């Protein structure tokens, strides 16, 4: 019907009433949510999603959809600090073991980690600070010879530059909180469902047994979304991370113009980091947009309008430079969430999401940090 | 300081030129809201606690209750008196995370408690009020087999609300709210709270995650933080980690109710003992339960307990079962069939002719009316 | 059929909370004010409401709709600085006359001040900070036997209190700001019309000559809401008070409580009025509750739960300077108690709903 | 200190907090302003380059308060025939029963039709820098021009143009008012009014007699020796206060955000519209188009001077079949909204015989093409 549309018009018009042509339900007897949801889906070209409290909670579900007590979790070591510690302090404590692999380029790390309890594989499309780009197909195929699911993380990157279900993954997180939202006023998580891995293999029982708790139903049978109805009806209704229509409504009004922002973050992104490889002061950036990036090729085939708004740097000075840099930075944030229209230092090296000011602003606030840096020599 | 006000007076004031209360809509600590602390310190306030933790919705907060203390290979004894979200978690979902949740055969018999206690065992679990039952659990008596075994009891408070029972003061150390009920109450806002009384110690050798360095949180002992080392723990920890926070303008709905809840609890629970006695005159009526009428086995406990009244949920069963049943809830015009309990809104839901009602502040005569059309439908059956 | 408490959460309405059609589509209506002012109407039991951005707002079209340059209206003096502030200059500006009457209790200076472009008396059901009561019913008796209207403002009241219409007023003003949202959280103002008042007795053809603007509509005869439905069809339209469907839905959830929070207001006012009746450093209090007040007697007849919850009273600065819980900036209608010191010993109070021990504990404070 | 800065960043930053870098909602009644409204006052305000604003509960009460701000009874103002519906119905009857007469020149391109409509009891000029559906452009300089040597002010409503194309006080416009419901907030979510004080006009010259007397109702203050926000100010303090046409603060907070995205939607927008402009205008089935930015419209050299970088997203067209084809055309729509208000990021159809109205929004413009196809295919059984 709609899915010749383009994705202007998509993160717009995708999942809206059929008679349109957006209510608060701010009740707890839900349709905000699911407009956000469907529109989310089809964004990235999913069978379905679930809106969460938060992008922690959307982690937390994808993994426990799968796994519990005496399960195991192969992940990417480049990993965002809140994903690390949710997986190495909080699931662990729950039986989780979750092992991060040495190297994520190296496909056959990733198969030496597989154990008779692996659940899924886990990464990022792109890390931060390394901006490197997740070898998407590569580790999907390792997973699925092994009978295994791949869920990413594409918060950094967004639907609007990778789509990763079309990459070989399955399972799809996002921040929402972040980009999605778009504005720093919602913080929220989604789980997209790729409606592409078959849950009959073997590994997962839970999708194969009649579910006491649910009217018998067997999850696979329901076909391509029994991923993501298996985690409402299991894990939203008993753990409880449910999101608020109001910010469901919100993060709806900031989708609304998800590629008009990624657009500009971008292209004031390339122009930071290019800015910046051509100062004698900086040793080095890392952003997979530029040329000299290990990641670069691998850009241009996975994601070849850009490679987010996300980068990092070293001064020549160290530590005490990186430091003095960024407490001089006015324009600049030192509060603001990653994916806010507003530039930030995140919380040798600097880290920086570019914000979708003014480029010749952003440069001359860099500037200050310059200035400041010259001290450490 | 202001802990001598009274709850009304808290209710609005404590927390806090005193006016309404910002929205701090932002994702800008990222594990606080200045919006979202007030609403916490004043819930702590009128249950008497030391600190708490707003979230998501009460089943995040029974989760977060749960799993602060309780991992994998981990036992909790319960109440079997639970509302149903409460099951499902601790039956299914606590189960897929490696913890065992055993049920006493009758929560009033406290050698039960005693004979469940295993060395595993890290908390003790109930509901002051439950409901379809409308009992009382036995606070003090369960609190102190708890104790004595050096495990906490947690209770969910939900149904009585703090301006009916203060469970800290009964030996409960920890309390849970579905805040999306009477606490919000008009039905606008899902949350959950957890509050920490600060009345146990954490070292007397279950719970060694409040013993030892904590690598995640610059080597903190959580139990060197005196009193509120609970909700200061499951805030770092689980918050961080499990991510079931509120919206900012959930928590600002929330204290817009609590502005009102000593008020509208007494108008729900004056109604809801009207609608209890009118159905206990009833012969059409084979048994009324809530523990508010003379004739409830838990009566007298609640003249110990909960004195002012207990709470606004009732069921009674009718004559004819299942269909007297499915056409006297078909028969109300005033009552929802789909408001949740502690909305200001009167709900009905259908021993299988047992019907069950969360009695709303409405006129009590218009309640009354609504229900009499329940019976003349009824007894075509 | 329905009680007070079954209409403030039923009244206009399978029942849930209201949800927020935040929305600028199609475009002079909207499903969650619709529901408000439903609500508001069935309270006060009139036939139609207008649930505007502002009390001040709500003054403003209520007098807009009935008088324009040239024309004239008859007001008591006893009013809110915003209404005598709009009624004294902004109208002044639009060629409205405003006259105030010497005394309102005086019926015969109401009498004497009418003209012939006379368009509207106007009084407050319960006035601040002298806690009269208006006479309703012989103010109404007036203005009706020389074709004019009454309206009153019954923010104080409330509905709880006082139905104006069952005495004689014709349209009602609240602004929602106040008791009405009731949390300090939401600005507002409501038009309630009575639908009790012929249009047609000659002075306002506006009501009986098709207008222009609207499809040659006559107003008269769309029956008994023909006031509130010109008022949103014209004034709503062109000027554009409106409210946001956010703050309906918040005085939504006020009217929810309203009859609970008046109720303790009201003795808490009233236990607080008594208390300072009593006391020998408290020269005078104003309150229509104490039986030495003027308009006890009237209260009994037209009030009788009680007059509100606003007073103020006489002493022999230092006393606010001490208080600890009133807010001096909590607005009146707010759970919050407010105090201010503008006689020269005058203190106003709006007594608000926390406990009561705790209030009088405070003006304790306030006297040392 | 952050004058210099570019829109881009003036759109999120400006009026924020001076420690920001180290937007809550008070949404309280403790009482003519609030630290939410203001921002976003501070913020409009700066993308005009204005020195103060005052935003409202509606586009209809900022037009309201604009004109009201400087006449009442036995006033008259000299408006452009070309005007938004609202504004014509609130000058034609609602003000005129407050002794305000309006008057409206034949033709706003005739300067010495404005000179001609001048009373002694003229107290402003006003017109809209893009009207709809004609698509031209006011002439703000000349029309500017004709005010000020008569001692008059002109208001202009900036709304469709936006800040981002159209920065009127440059051009000789005094105030600007927006409806905020439509561009500025951007997604069909917040009503709102805001007007903008340019500072540039002395109110001392002898027509103002309000801005040279001491207000008795505020302290005796004299507005014109406020200096350059006399205007806003004088609004803010007798009008909204009396008059009570207030924004939520949650309104407030909903047009703040969408501001941050403001030139990014209007470029598209732009780009989009002037896409479909073109479009039509290459067909056989189409008499004729208004849209300045094609090289055909009368006011395409004016727009290449007053509005370089485009000319709105609104635009109106005639079909060949005339009424019934126009009617069927908007009736097949699926795409476009038919509920949608002017400025949202959604396309719409806005409610000679056969002229179709249109919004274009954000949308991808193939899809907004395609839809429009499905008119035309509705249209062909009227030749």
């Amino acid at each position: 019907p709609t899915a010749h549309w383009s994705f202007e018009t998509k993160q717009i018009h995708a999942g809206q009433q059929p008679d349109s042509a957006l209510p608060i339900y701010q009740t707890t007897s839900n349709p905000t949510t699911d407009v956000v949801e469907q529109r989310i889906a089809a964004l990235e070209g999913g069978v379905a999603a679930l809106f969460l409290s938060s992008g922690q909670a959307a982690e937390t579900f994808a993994i426990l959809n799968l796994a519990g007590a005496g399960d195991h979790i192969v992940s990417s070591p480049r990993l965002y600090g809140g994903t690390y510690n949710l997986f190495h302090y909080s699931l662990a404590k729950l039986g989780i073991e979750v092992s991060f692999v040495d190297d994520p380029d190296n496909l056959d790390s990733w198969q030496a980690a597989v154990r008779p309890n692996t659940k899924a594989f886990f990464g990022e499309t792109i890390s931060n600070p390394q901006i490197d780009l997740l070898d998407t197909p590569g580790v999907a195929e390792v997973a699925h010879r092994n009978g295994i699911p791949l869920i990413v993380d594409n918060t950094i990157a967004t639907p609007y530059l990778i789509r990763p279900f079309t990459q070989g993954a399955d399972i799809v997180v996002h921040s929402a909180t972040k980009y999605l939202g778009g504005h720093g006023a919602a913080i929220a998580g989604v789980i997209v469902d790729g409606g592409t891995f078959d849950w009959t293999q073997g590994r997962f029982p839970e999708f194969t047994t009649p579910d006491p708790s649910y009217h018998g139903v067997v999850f696979a049978e329901l076909g391509a979304p029994a991923y993501a109805l298996k985690a409402r009806v299991q894990l939203l209704r008993d753990l409880g991370s449910a999101a608020s229509p109001f910010n469901a409504f919100l993060v709806a009004q900031g989708l609304e113009t998800l590629s008009l922002r990624i657009e500009r973050h971008v292209s004031n992104a390339q122009r930071v980091a290019e800015f910046l490889a051509d100062r004698e002061d900086v040793v080095t950036v890392n952003y997979a947009g530029l040329p000299g990036s290990p990641w670069h090729e691998r850009a241009k085939k996975l994601s070849p309008k850009g490679t987010g708004a996300v980068l990092s740097f070293e001064l020549a000075g160290g530590v005490e430079a990186g430091k003095a840099f960024v407490n001089a930075l006015k324009l600049h944030s030192h509060v603001a969430n990653i994916g806010d229209v507003r530039s930030l230092v995140i919380h040798g090296l600097v880290r920086l999401a570019v914000g979708i000011e003014g480029i010749e602003d952003i440069l001359a606030d860099l500037e200050l940090g310059f200035a400041a840096a010259r001290k450490f020599s």
